[PDB]
């Protein structure tokens, strides 16, 4: 059969309708201040791709960089938190969930689903900003504390363009995005 389009569980299957622009909403702000500001090594977060599902529902691939490679054996958890979505909490690594699906805190993806309804024109959506909590050197990672280097060790980076001081220094962590509604490429 087809696999032009990625497939989804539906109430079932359904064609998944990949976006083709997907926007960083506010490319001038400086993120790089607010992690400075709380001493939070500087991360990137890119989303590498959209795929609406129906209603206003989209499945979406985050790429998540560190400045600098930590290794995984100073991770204790990390979650997608704040999500607006079928499910408010992402959770990607910690040993009291039993869950592993990253092996890298400083270079990592994550998909998972968001309701974008916020309108920036007739024919696109924002998407709705969550927060990546991170927590380092805790429990069985705290015995590797002697050689962290890295500054902050538990912290939230949060996305979005709705936020900035009078100076153009984002209060997130991360730029918001938007894409086309419904992922209709020819809309307008
Ligand atoms: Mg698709
Ligand atoms: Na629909
Ligand atoms: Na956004």
């Amino acid at each position: 059969g087809s696999s032009h389009h990625h497939h989804h569980h539906s109430s079932g299957s359904s064609e998944g309708t990949s976006c083709n622009s997907i926007v960083n909403g506010c490319p001038n702000l400086d993120f790089n201040w607010h992690m400075d500001q709380q001493n939070i090594m500087q991360y990137t977060l890119d989303v590498t791709s959209v795929s609406w599902v129906q209603d206003n529902t989209y499945q979406i691939t985050i790429h998540v960089k560190g400045k600098e490679n930590i290794d995984l054996k100073y991770l204790w958890s990390l979650k997608i938190i704040g999500v607006t979505g079928p499910k408010g909490t992402v959770q990607l690594y910690g040993y009291n969930e039993n869950t592993y699906l990253i092996d890298n805190p400083t270079d990592f993806t994550a998909t998972f689903e968001v309701y974008a309804t916020q309108d920036v024109n007739s024919c696109q959506v924002w998407m709705p900003n969550f927060q990546i909590q991170f927590e380092y050197l805790q429990g069985s990672a705290a015995q590797y504390a002697s050689s962290w280097q890295w500054g902050t060790t538990s912290f939230d980076l949060s996305t979005g363009c709705n936020n900035y001081d009078n100076q153009g220094h984002s209060q997130t962590d991360f730029p918001g995005f938007y894409w086309n509604i419904d992922c209709d490429n020819n809309c307008g």
